[PDB]
């Protein structure tokens, strides 16, 4: 894969989130850029259109594992980086415990010298007395593991994983994720054997801003082979 080689330096990122959650109508724009070689991500994430009706936190794992760092001894196992430029598109079930969940289908591919991360969002049965509605989740994200196998059958890669969100009155809010990677090109990718992105994330707020908001630094590393 000559897709690992448009990732050697830093790259511009645009994330276009369209969003329907319970009716309510939004859209997120984020910009920044992605080093490959640190497994660095650093984006900044505003509410363009509509009011924000869920937790930041809830839309991180929506918001370009093709950023990850493969070691040099697994860079043979990197799916994301192999189905580049031509993308991959990324679906997922996200089941909050007890509450809605999200379905989500974004593109991400080159547009230019840019990597562009597409994602229609659309969250229902969320309840008006619930850790999403109610907007009762800490602004905080926890480290997480992310375990990849390859579905040969569907050419493409297979993700399960929880995310544990914090809620302020001491609970947790789990969020069951499935998630399914497959190349938009014809040209070969390489399905992985088994393995797992490490992922820390840090959110914060820009002290200039006014607009609903949210910026992100992750650090993301590949392990298990």
């Amino acid at each position: 894969s000559k897709g690992e080689e448009l990732f050697t330096g830093v790259v511009p990122i645009l994330v276009e989130l369209d969003g329907d959650v319970n009716g309510h109508k939004f859209s997120v724009s984020g910009e920044g850029e992605g080093d490959a070689t640190y497994g660095k991500l650093t984006l900044k994430f505003i509410l363009t259109t509509g009011k924000l009706p869920v937790p930041w936190p809830t839309l991180v794992t929506t918001l370009v594992q093709c950023f990850s760092r493969y070691p040099d001894h697994m860079k043979q196992h990197d799916f994301f980086k192999s189905a580049m430029p031509e993308g991959y598109v990324q679906e997922r079930t996200i089941f909050f415990k007890d509450d809605g969940n999200y379905k989500t289908r974004a593109e991400v591919k080159f547009e230019g010298d840019t990597l562009v991360n597409r994602i229609e969002l659309k969250g229902i049965d969320f309840k008006e007395d619930g850790n999403i509605l109610g907007h009762k989740l800490e602004y905080n994200y926890n480290c997480h593991n992310v375990y990849i196998m390859a579905d040969k059958q569907k050419n493409g890669i297979k993700v399960n994983f929880k995310i544990r969100h914090n809620i302020e009155d001491g609970s947790v809010q789990l969020a069951d994720h499935y998630q399914q990677n497959t190349p938009i090109g014809d040209g070969p990718v390489l399905l992985p054997d088994n393995h797992y992105l490490s992922t820390q994330s840090a959110l914060s707020k820009d002290p200039n801003e006014k607009r609903d908001h949210m910026v992100l630094l992750e650090f993301v590393t590949a392990a298990g082979i």
